[PDB]
């Protein structure tokens, strides 16, 4: 609402607005409604078939206020055209009105896209119109009430745009630790489990002394070891790309020598590698009180 319509603008919307009322009448005439001095929509007599600007806001009102903030939105929304061009089939019953091309240019992806908005804003306005009102089973919001009613309104407003590129205006725009028991602290020996990845995001598997706090979070810290599967970094006191990004279907696995102080991680087999030409994604590490299995 509060962006002013420029007068140059206001001509252009006027013009543009007169050649949509025609498609407006246009959409009706087909049908079989035609025109009188009585408003009997469901008996086929229908006062606004007169264009846009010679029908008062007493009878044209629903396509008039619609138009001025359908073209408020039409450079709102980033998709800005301004003053670059200059505004200006079937049978009817006599009145078959032709002001300008509709089948010269279609459009583009944007203008699609904020018939939408468009749509919902109309939706709303009207669902605004339909809060109090007992008995109606349009208490549902845009978003889930049934979309197929409304692509009317999605043609007409695409239509409109239709009318605009003929004139020339184009439309162009937290995380929880999970850990194993603490009592199984493995301090000798040769070890392997393995981890599925399932769905989007951060899977931070490794293993972790018991010392660790789920309080905070992981891999910030020296007792976790561990390594993202997302983004292919290793964490324990920092960061540095390691490997692969997971998949949806992953089996990933960990291995850790504790004899020795070496600790290697897998992925479908395929044993992950750093860029420095090693596969053991983790080495030399202190062999205190143990190391359980840990994934955020």
């Amino acid at each position: 609402s509060q962006i002013v319509l420029p007068p140059h603008l206001e001509r252009i919307r006027e013009k543009l607005a007169e050649n949509i009322h025609e498609l407006w009448v246009m959409n009706k005439i087909e049908l079989g409604w035609q025109y009188g001095p009585v408003r009997d929509d469901n008996k086929r007599q229908h006062p606004c078939l007169v264009e846009f600007s010679k029908l008062p806001e007493q009878e044209r009102n629903y396509n008039l206020q619609m138009s001025l903030e359908t073209l408020k939105t039409l450079l709102a929304l980033g998709c800005h055209v301004g003053i670059s061009d200059e505004h200006a089939y079937q049978l009817t019953s006599g009145y078959k009105p032709a002001p300008m091309d509709l089948s010269f240019i279609k459009l583009t992806p944007s203008q699609e896209a904020m018939v939408d908005k468009l749509a919902e804003n109309a939706h709303n306005v009207w669902a605004r119109d339909r809060i109090r009102q007992r008995r109606n089973p349009r208490l549902v919001p845009y978003a889930l009430l049934d979309d197929r009613t409304k692509k009317s309104n999605k043609d007409s407003l695409r239509e409109a745009v239709r009318t605009l590129l003929g004139y020339g205006y184009n439309l162009e725009a937290r995380f929880r630790i999970f850990r194993a028991e603490k009592t199984y602290a493995v301090k000798a020996g040769r070890w392997y489990f393995e981890f599925e990845a399932v769905t989007a995001g951060d899977m931070r598997v490794g293993w972790s002394r018991p010392g660790c706090q789920p309080d905070q979070e992981l891999g910030s810290d020296e007792r976790a070891f561990a390594f993202d599967g997302f983004k292919a970094q290793r964490w324990h006191q920092g960061n540095e790309h390691y490997g692969r990004s997971w998949q949806a279907g992953d089996v990933v696995g960990c291995m850790v020598d504790m004899t020795e102080h070496t600790m290697m991680f897998t992925l479908n087999g395929e044993i992950l590698l750093d860029d420095s030409g090693s596969e053991l994604a983790f080495k030399d590490f202190d062999v205190g009180d143990g190391f359980i299995p840990v994934c955020s």
